[PDB]
């Protein structure tokens, strides 16, 4: 049975300062630096002394990555990371989405899994740090929650819960459908689904390999049987000149892009300790910079569909960059909807039937309570997510909680999944 889940936030039921010898990294603003008496910086810290805590001010995943490299191999107290505009609590005073800040949370969750005894947590604060905000943070740093937000002086804690699955009509995309990563595994399944519907004029499969991609010839032949024209174009989704050229040429033909499905991306297994800034950027490029470029160049679309991952929802060891990029996608969908435009980001669990996952990957996933979604089930859930009468960003995965939770929490407890614990209501 296909699991549908969503992020939600629980309002929790405060100090004037934070005692001790703290190390402040990244950009900690003056209204927070003043909570600490004589705090250390990266420059002033004598690495032989263990600070009582670390506070990292991060605007993007790279900032948190840099801070974690600074403290690697040195004893410190808990490492806490503060952001702003990184999460949407669902209150009236929620700020507008900051795509790059959201990446901090994707990476930070992975830090919790890789460095379970060292990682403190994430706190999202309002942009303007008033006295109420100062006190909420101080109480948090002085006092098991590790994914927190401050809104109107109150603390909220992040949770993952079930939602209802949308019950919708049929997805019938029209005109030109652009599928980035379209010659890949999931891209190909989506391409065939679109073709089968018989609603579109043109299906464009975009990837760096284009028509030179393995399997592309057979994929295109199969699509071309159904009525729409189809082509594979060899284009880097991060290349502004190439992307703008393609989009402009289609509009000039009277066949402008009307739907985007963004499945371009890469996945690597590299611990934070082994991930440099350049590699982090390479890991995030197609997924994040591609999506941002698409959003910019295509303000008027019927649909803008981002293929995200459970990695950006709850994290996995070795997936810092992958998780960060996926968290960015979820934020971009929120941002685009705030601008009055259609967008959905579906945070998928593993799929069966090819792509990123090898036969062996699939068997290890099942071990930790993740069963690959069958392709028909996944595609149906995709249609449901797109055609939903209400905006949301769904998490869609086949999770067996009795196996998943003990594996996920083996090295570190997780209040995120409270609703799946023994006797949870
Ligand atoms: N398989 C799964 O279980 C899961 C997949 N996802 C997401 O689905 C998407 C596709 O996954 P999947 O089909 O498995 O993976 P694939 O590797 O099969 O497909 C990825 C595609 O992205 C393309 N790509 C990578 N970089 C660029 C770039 N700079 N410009 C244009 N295209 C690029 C690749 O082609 P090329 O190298 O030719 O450029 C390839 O076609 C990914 O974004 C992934 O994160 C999410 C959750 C689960």
């Amino acid at each position: 049975r296909t699991g549908w889940f969503s992020e939600t936030w629980r309002q929790l039921g405060t100090a004037d300062r934070v005692p001790g010898n703290w190390l402040l990294l990244g950009e900690v603003p003056p209204a927070l630096g003043s909570l600490f008496d004589d705090p250390l910086t990266a420059a002033s810290w004598d690495r032989s002394t263990a600070p009582d805590g670390v506070l990292v001010g991060a605007g993007a995943a790279e900032d948190l990555l840099a801070a974690l490299h600074e403290v690697a191999g040195h004893p410190t107290g808990p490492v806490w990371c503060v952001t702003s505009r990184a999460v949407g609590v669902g209150t009236v005073d929620d700020p507008a989405a900051d795509v790059r800040a959201a990446g901090v949370w994707g990476l930070g969750r992975v830090a919790g899994l890789e460095l379970p005894d060292r990682w403190g947590g994430l706190v999202d604060l309002p942009e303007r740090i008033d006295d109420a905000t100062r006190r909420a943070l101080a109480g948090t740093l002085t006092d098991g929650e590790d994914q927190l937000a401050v809104r109107d002086g109150q603390l909220w804690a992040r949770r993952l819960v079930t939602t209802p699955a949308p019950q919708t009509g049929t997805w019938t995309p029209k005109g030109t459908v652009l599928i980035t990563g379209g010659t890949g595994g999931l891209g190909g399944h989506v391409a065939r689904r679109v073709a089968e519907q018989g609603s579109a004029d043109r299906i464009l499969l975009l990837s760096r390999q284009g028509s030179a991609a393995p399997g592309a010839t057979e994929l295109l032949e199969g699509i071309r049987a159904f009525g729409a024209t189809a082509e594979a174009v060899a284009v880097d989704v991060t290349d502004r000149a190439a992307m703008s050229g393609l989009i402009d040429a289609l509009a000039a033909e009277g066949a402008p892009v009307r739907t985007v499905v963004h499945a371009a991306g890469v996945v690597r297994d590299v611990r934070i300790a082994e991930t440099g800034a350049e590699e982090l950027a390479a890991q995030m490029a197609a997924k994040v910079e591609g999506a941002l470029l698409l959003d910019e160049l295509l303000p008027d679309l019927d649909d803008f569909v981002l293929f995200s991952s459970i990695s950006g929802i709850w994290g996995a060891a070795g997936q810092a960059g992958y998780a960060a990029g996926n968290a960015c996608l979820d934020a971009l969908a929120r941002r685009r909807r705030e601008q009055g435009k259609r967008a959905v980001s579906v945070a998928w669990g593993p799929w069966a039937g090819g792509g990123m996952l090898t036969e062996h990957d699939e068997r290890e996933l099942r071990k930790r309570g993740l069963t690959p979604l069958l392709v028909p089930a996944a595609l149906q859930a995709m249609e449901q997510a797109i055609m939903s009468d209400r905006a949301g960003d769904p998490v869609v995965a086949d999770v067996t909680w009795s196996r998943f939770l003990p594996a996920f929490t083996a090295s570190r407890p997780s209040p995120l999944f409270g609703s799946f614990e023994e006797k949870a209501a």
